[PDB]
């Protein structure tokens, strides 16, 4: 009965203006001297830092040495520059989150490639951060496939619920979302509101596939059942 529902942010709940890419580039120039070189849909913020820097010849150990400062600089710069007008809430998202959060049998959480501080700043601008009491984030791993385990442990410690696979729902817009759900044999719901079409997403065998979340009642039925 009790259901755990985990949402990706970018291309699932909202989108951000191209300034996001430039905030990162600026933070890396500040810390390492280079923005690297330089799609990152569904990827972990930490893995993106390693990739773009390693592309220009930096060793992993060299990247690691200043990684935390690069992270902090990126977060601070994002919080400084981003405005509400940079964020676009996707179709039906607020309606869906209201429908879920009003149910006692539902626990909502985030499972995202964003660092928590910047991912939650994105959610705060349009005023949907308040729906998400916990999550797993890029602070927790470089590999998205470690996150479901971490989120499951956190949810269980919060509620005392021992969610079974059919009680866990992982929602996102890329193959990486679908793939990380397999870690828990969870129910994956993919939504084709990012850079990948239904035809593309369908090859990864999501449990369910939506075009978008316009029909709140049907998305809810699909999530709870
Ligand atoms: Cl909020
Ligand atoms: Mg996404
Ligand atoms: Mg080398």
């Amino acid at each position: 009965s009790r259901t755990l529902v985990l949402f990706d942010i970018d291309g699932t709940l909202l989108k951000v203006e191209s300034m996001n890419r430039r905030v990162l580039a600026d933070a890396l120039i500040e810390v390492y001297g280079t923005e690297g070189s330089t799609d990152f849909s569904g990827k972990m913020d930490g893995a993106i830092i390693y990739e773009v820097l390693s592309n220009v010849g930096l060793e992993r150990a060299e990247i690691a040495d200043k990684f935390d400062k690069a992270k902090e600089t990126y977060i601070a710069l994002f919080r400084e520059r981003a405005r509400r007008e940079d964020i676009t809430l996707l179709e039906g998202v607020r309606e869906l989150l209201d429908a879920l959060s009003s149910r006692s049998d539902v626990l909502l959480g985030l499972l995202t490639g964003n660092f928590e501080a910047s991912g939650r700043h994105k959610l705060k601008l349009p005023g949907i951060d308040h729906y998400f009491p916990f999550g797993a984030f890029a602070d927790d791993a470089l590999d998205r496939n470690e996150l479901p385990h971490i989120a499951l442990e956190r949810a269980r410690r919060m509620t005392g619920a021992n969610y079974s696979p059919s009680q866990i729902v992982i929602i996102g817009d890329t193959e990486h979302d679908i793939r990380c759900a397999r870690e828990l044999d969870a129910r994956s719901i993919a939504v084709a509101t990012g850079n990948f079409t239904m035809e593309e997403l369908a090859r990864h065998k999501p449990g369910t596939l939506f075009k978008n979340f316009a029909e709140t009642d049907e998305v809810l039925a699909s999530i709870l059942t």
